[PDB]
């Protein structure tokens, strides 16, 4: 789809078969989704935002659907105030930037 | 222009006499500016991203020229790493996300 940007462009994801609204985010390189349980092993890892530094945790190779394109890719979970679809996401599904 | 995500995507913008680096960002609701001494009245606030909030200075009806598109309207300025353009002016120079 075309998503304009007068308002926020939120969409909804599914993963691990629970929905989630989730902000599509060209200024992030990664994913990062709030807290929430994933399977598998994951590493400790810090990032760096406007504000300040947290701690995530960073889940590879898990499948999203999002708004109906599926990505399977690295997912960071902590403490964002949002959850937001980053770029390493935004390129699976053919997201492109356009004016 | 079509820009793909491959790469953060920066593009050149104008404000004034001072020719910067930007982040085209959607996931950014409002223009933040790293430190400058812009003139004219402005407002005090507290943005939140990751990490936490920082203080910023709110400047309205500033003109912005980004690769060579017109826009005007309110730039936060305060200690950004980054300078992010958000919704607010990504909306006047006709950018919207596609896949
Ligand atoms: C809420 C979702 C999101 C976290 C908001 N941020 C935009 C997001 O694209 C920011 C942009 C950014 C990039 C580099 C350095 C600092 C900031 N990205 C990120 O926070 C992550 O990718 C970090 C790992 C950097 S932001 O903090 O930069 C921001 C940007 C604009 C804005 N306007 C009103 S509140 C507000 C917040």
């Amino acid at each position: 789809p075309q998503i304009t940007l007068w308002k926020r462009p939120l969409v909804t994801i599914r993963i691990g078969g629970q929905l989630k609204e989730a902000l599509l985010d060209t200024g992030a390189d990664d994913t990062v989704l709030e807290e929430m349980n994933l399977p598998g092993k994951w590493k400790p890892k810090m990032i760096g935002g406007i504000g300040g530094f947290i701690k995530v945790r960073q889940y590879d190779q898990i499948p999203i659907e999002i708004c109906g394109h599926k990505a399977i890719g690295t997912v960071l979970v902590g403490p964002t105030p949002v959850n937001i679809i980053g770029r390493n996401l935004l390129t699976q599904i053919g997201c492109t930037l356009n004016f």
